[PDB]
């Protein structure tokens, strides 16, 4: 996250870190045993780290759980990042407490101008790299489809939307992908991609969670 602030420790209890030796992506806990993330974050083996604040120091509330089953969206395209969404089933259900909790599915797509909360352990710079110790947070509004499409002509599919600031300076960035965009207490977006981080007229592009409500519910029911 570029231009954000350090979240208050454990104040985003649904935020998880995806690990394979080091942090590489985010995800969102939507049920005791299930995480939502991005299809392009997929690895053969992933460890889910919950209850994290400083991801480089054990502090006392962490839960580490290895993923049992990973399901990319069947229509995911590695080149265009269409349908960039994925489900991870934990090998054991997470213990639910003040520090590790779930975030809800949306009931409608978020309207342009809705204030949202993006978060992750991604790069904090527009140039070069600084990966933070502690979880970063950004308040950012949903942008219109027209603004989105104008910022990335020809690249915005029906699965994607933009959130951020066209003036630049505040954005998601590398290794934030797969993490949450939460608006009015529902998971509306999955961090996916952009050109640069926090460049003028180059807002982050996120996967529309609402488009996959049926697929999420049915896949999870069918694999429980
Ligand atoms: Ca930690
Ligand atoms: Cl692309």
């Amino acid at each position: 996250i570029v231009g954000g602030y350090t979240c208050e420790e454990n104040s985003l209890p649904y935020q998880v870190s995806l690990n394979s030796g080091s942090h590489f992506c985010g995800g969102s806990l939507i049920s005791e045993q299930w995480v939502v993330s991005a299809a392009h974050c997929y690895k053969t083996r992933i460890q889910v780290r919950l209850g994290e604040h400083n991801i480089k120091v054990l502090e006392g509330n962490e839960q580490f759980i290895n993923a049992a089953k990973i399901i990319r969206h069947p229509k995911y395209n590695r080149d265009t990042l269409d349908n960039d969404i994925m489900l991870i089933k934990l090998s054991s259900p997470a213990v639910i407490n003040a520090r590790v909790s779930t975030i809800s599915l949306p009931t409608t797509p978020p309207a342009a101008g809705t204030e949202c909360l993006i978060s992750g352990w991604g790069n904090t710079l527009s140039f070069g790299a600084d990966y933070p110790d502690e979880l970063k947070c950004l308040d950012a509004p949903v942008l219109t489809q027209a603004e989105c499409k104008a910022s990335y002509p020809g690249k915005i599919t029906n699965s994607m939307f933009c959130v951020g600031f066209l003036e630049g300076g505040k954005d998601s960035c590398q290794r934030d992908a797969g993490g949450p965009v939460v608006c009015n207490g529902q998971l509306q977006g999955v961090v996916s991609w952009g050109h640069g981080c926090a460049w003028k007229n180059r807002p982050g592009v996120y996967t529309k969670v609402y488009n996959y409500v049926d697929w999420i519910k049915d896949t999870i029911a069918a694999n429980s």
